[PDB]
C-alpha cells in the first residue's frame, strides 16, 4: 500500500482534476469497474482505500485480467474526491477508441436510439437504465456529443458510459444499420399505435427509439420506423420524462433481453 | 396586442423576475396551464405569442373561471424569453397555500412518498411521472426544500408542481399518516422480497416509498413498511435511477390508479 506523498502515484492526481490528458481516465467505485474491464476498456491500475473491505471478485477480475491492484490509505482517498464522500474503490483506464455498430451487431439485446436528445443528464441516466435493464447498446443521435469520454457525460453516466457500446452517429447512417441489420425499429409515442405492454410478445431484436420532444423523435423516422409504441397514461395528451419513457420500454423488455442473453 | 410600456401588464416583468415576494409566480408552456386551473389554482391573465395560432379550449377552461387572455407580440414575447423561444403560452398565477394530508387522503390513487430525495431534478421528474401516472400525492420527506413555490422546483417541474398534492413533511408526520389511513405501505429496494410486477395484484390503495440511498429508504420506515418490492435488473448488484424506479413502480400500477380517478 502507499500512504505517502507522491511516489509516482502523481498520475491519479492528473488524470482526476480539470486537466487535459484525454488518453487516460479515471472510474470509480466497483460496479462501474467491474462492467467497464469486462466491456474489454483496458485499465492501467486499480486502487482501493485500505479502510474499506476490498471487494473480493473485483480483486479476482483485475486478477484474472492482469490488472495491477494497490491499497490506498484513507488520508489520501480523502485528499482526493470530495465532497461526495469517498469512491473507496476506483483506477485508471486507458479511454477506448470510439463506439461503432459492429460493437452492438455482435452484441445481443434490444438496441436503445436516442434521436435529438442533448441534456446530458437525460443521456447519462438513460446509459445506467440501457445497461442495467439488458439493452445492448446505445445509438446517439443529434446529441451535440463529439466524444463519449466528455467528463460531464462519464459522471452523468454514474461511470458507465463504457460498460456499453454508446454509437455517435448521424441519422441516416443510424436508419441505414437498424435497416440492414435485420432490426425492427419501434418508435416510442404518447399517441402510439401499440401498448408498451404488448412489447414483451414481440421475438425480434428491437430497436427503441426516443425523442427529446412530445412531437420528437424527426418524423423523417417515420419511413423506416416498423410501428408506433404508446406508454398509458391518465391521458394520452400528457407525455413522460425520455429518461423514465426508457424504463418502462425496456422493463417491458426485460424477459426478451435476458432470454437474448 | 400590446407594444406599450408599461401598459401595467408590466405584472410578468415583477412576477416572472427574482424579486422581493414569493406570493405569485409564472407558469410556462400551454399543458402546465390546463393542470394548474385543472386544480384550483388562480391565474391573474394568461397570454399569448402573436404570430403563433392560439391553443382554442384554454379559453374555454379560462372563460368558465373569469381568466382574461391576451395576445403578445412576438418581438416582446422573446423580449423575455430564451429557448425555445416558443414557450408560447404562459400566464401569470397565485401559488395556492402549501398542500396537506388530507389533500392527498381526499383523492384517489396510489401515494408516492420520498425520502432523503434533495436533488430537485429527480423530485420534478418525479413530479410528472407521478401526474401522468395518476397519483394521489407526493409526500416529500427531507427533501431540503423549503416551499414547494421555489422557482428551482417549479423550473425542474416544468410547471406540474400545483397540479397534485406537493407535501413537504417530517419522518415521523409521514409514518403516523400512513398508519392511520389505513393504506399498506410498500418500501422499493433493489433487494426486496417482492417483485413489481406483482404489485398491480394488489387490491388494496398502496403508498410507495423510495429512498435516496441504495441503501435507502431510512430503515426507520421499516415497521411501517408491510413489503419490500425489487424491479428486476440483470443483476440486483446495481440499481436504478430514483424517477426511473418510479416511473415503473406506478406503470404496473396503472390500472388500479386509472381505477381511482
Ligand atoms: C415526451 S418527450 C418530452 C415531453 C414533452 N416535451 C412534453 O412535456 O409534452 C420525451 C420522449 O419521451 C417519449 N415518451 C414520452 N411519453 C411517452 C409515452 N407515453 N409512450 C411512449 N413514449 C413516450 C417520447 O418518445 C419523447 O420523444
Ligand atoms: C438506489 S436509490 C439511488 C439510485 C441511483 N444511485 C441514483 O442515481 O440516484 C434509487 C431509489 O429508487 C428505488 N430503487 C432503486 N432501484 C430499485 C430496484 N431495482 N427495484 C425497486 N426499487 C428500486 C429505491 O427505493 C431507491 O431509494
Amino acid at each position: 500500500a502507499n500512504p505517502s506523498d507522491p511516489a509516482v502515484q502523481r498520475i491519479i492526481d492528473v488524470t482526476k482534476p480539470s486537466r487535459s490528458n484525454i488518453k487516460t481516465t479515471l472510474i470509480e467505485d466497483v460496479e462501474p469497474l467491474m462492467h467497464s474491464i469486462a466491456a474489454g476498456v483496458e485499465f492501467i491500475e486499480v486502487y482501493g482505500s485500505d479502510s474499506s473491505p476490498f471487494p473480493s471478485e473485483l480483486l479476482d477480475l483485475c486478477g484474472r485480467q492482469n490488472i495491477p491492484v494497490r491499497l490506498i490509505d484513507s488520508s489520501i482517498v480523502n485528499q482526493l474526491f470530495k465532497g461526495e464522500r469517498k469512491a473507496k474503490t476506483f483506477g485508471i483506464a486507458r479511454v477506448p477508441r470510439p463506439a461503432r455498430f459492429g460493437d452492438i451487431a455482435s452484441r445481443r439485446g434490444d438496441v436503445v436510439v436516442l434521436d435529438g436528445v442533448k441534456i446530458v443528464g437525460n443521456i447519462g441516466a438513460i446509459v445506467r437504465t440501457s445497461l442495467a435493464l439488458g439493452a445492448s447498446g446505445i445509438i446517439l443521435v443529434d446529441s451535440d456529443i463529439t466524444s463519449i469520454a466528455d467528463r460531464r457525460l462519464q459522471r452523468a453516466s454514474r461511470g458507465y458510459v463504457f460498460s456499453l457500446p454508446v454509437v455517435l452517429s448521424g441519422r441516416e447512417e443510424a436508419i441505414a444499420f437498424i435497416r440492414d441489420s435485420g432490426m425492427q425499429l419501434m418508435t416510442l409515442k404518447a399517441d402510439g399505435d401499440i401498448s408498451v405492454k404488448e412489447l414483451g410478445d414481440n421475438p425480434d431484436r428491437l430497436a427503441l427509439l426516443f425523442g427529446s420532444e412530445k412531437g420528437g423523435p424527426s418524423d423523417l423516422f417515420e419511413e423506416a420506423s416498423s410501428a408506433s409504441v404508446s406508454i398509458p397514461m391518465m391521458s394520452q395528451t400528457e407525455s413522460l420524462n425520455v429518461s423514465v419513457s426508457l424504463g418502462i420500454a425496456l422493463h417491458e423488455r426485460i424477459d426478451r433481453n435476458l432470454a437474448a442473453n
